[PDB]
């Protein structure tokens, strides 16, 4: 009903991904979220701490999706993702 539309389509969608990239609710939560997801406070978040953001949000993506995902949302395709990335990954745009 409000939420559908599950086809493909021929549309390109690539804002879509920029939504991911967007909508926050204050820096301090962005921030205290890192250190929350940095349980080995290892000062990195990988695939699993990656997904816990996600499986939050009710999102649920495949094993494949995820190792694309972060490799394509990756900028530096290091395969992980930096305090530094991190911030502007939400704080792109
Ligand atoms: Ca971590
Ligand atoms: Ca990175």
């Amino acid at each position: 009903g409000s939420h559908h539309h599950h086809h493909h389509g021929s549309s390109g969608e690539n804002l879509y991904f920029q939504s991911l990239m967007k909508d926050t609710d204050s820096e301090e939560e962005i921030r205290e979220a890192f250190r929350v997801e940095d349980k080995d406070g290892n000062g990195y978040i990988s695939a699993a701490e990656l997904r816990h953001v996600m499986t939050n949000l009710g999102e649920k993506l495949t094993d494949e999706e995820v190792d694309e995902m972060i490799r394509e949302a990756d900028i530096d395709g290091d395969g992980q993702v930096n305090y530094e990335e991190f911030v502007q990954m939400m704080t792109a745009k």
